[PDB]
């Protein structure tokens, strides 16, 4: 009942009605190497030494088709922080949002970490969306 107007999270099913196409990707920030501590799937984690040199980078590579999901887990608390930095860059430039549509994942990888063994293991490089 009125809860889907850009800049919002989507439930497991909410992903069905949309599922635009590969144009979607999940952004994460913390260090990447310090977050996984092993392997992983989907969503790419990045630094934050600039906080603005990462969204100009994404803005420069909008690729036209672009859907962005932030956090990678379930916005347990950092989600708002994700938007916080979004504001930081947008503050540096203005009306940034290199992404066509920004939303937050309902599951991300909370089930895997929380109730799906520690973290992805395997022994490959391109294993899953993002495995470090
Ligand atoms: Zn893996």
């Amino acid at each position: 009942m009125a809860m889907a107007r850009s800049i919002s999270y989507i439930t497991s099913t909410q992903l069905l009605p949309l599922h635009r196409r590969p144009n979607i990707a999940i952004i994460d920030v913390r260090d990447e190497e310090r977050n996984y501590d092993g392997h992983i799937a989907g969503s790419l984690h990045y630094a934050s030494g600039s906080f603005d040199d990462k969204i100009s980078h994404l803005v420069q590579n909008v690729k036209d088709k672009d859907t962005l999901v932030f956090h990678s887990a379930l916005s347990q608390v950092r989600g708002p922080t994700c938007a916080r930095r979004l504001v930081n860059y947008l503050d540096e430039k203005k009306e940034d949002t290199g992404i066509k549509n920004i939303m937050i994942l309902e599951r991300g990888f909370n089930g895997w970490e929380a109730s799906g063994k520690p973290v992805c293991r395997c022994a490959e490089v391109p294993c899953k969306g993002d495995c470090a």
